[PDB]
């Protein structure tokens, strides 16, 4: 059964950790989503072009060292 | 417009940070959810009792020092 949900993963984990000390084992389904929004529609094509390059290698130095 | 979504918030933020260096400002709608699951239904009432106490003060020393 699904007990509850928390926005803050550290708060959820504190509850889970505490319950484990009482001998009750809980698990977390952490569903993570960061939606990226652009206000200025005229930049959309430019952003999508860069996104294609980024997805090919998000760890490229151009992104790490920005 | 919504450009895309990423599970990893640091990956999303790297993209946003890079785009800012190109003069394009993006924002993130970060929707955070940690669902807490219990496999053993016989413990449900006990967990819900503790959850009520936890919600009243998640920062109580009993949770911090577990």
């Amino acid at each position: 059964l699904m007990i509850t949900s928390f926005a803050n993963p550290r708060v959820a984990q504190a509850f889970v950790d505490y319950m484990a000390t009482q001998g009750v084992i809980l698990t977390i389904q952490q569903h993570n989503q960061s939606d990226v929004w652009l206000a200025d529609e005229s930049q959309a094509e430019r952003v999508r072009a860069e996104l294609a390059r980024f997805l090919e290698n998000p760890a490229d130095p151009r992104y790490l060292a920005a």
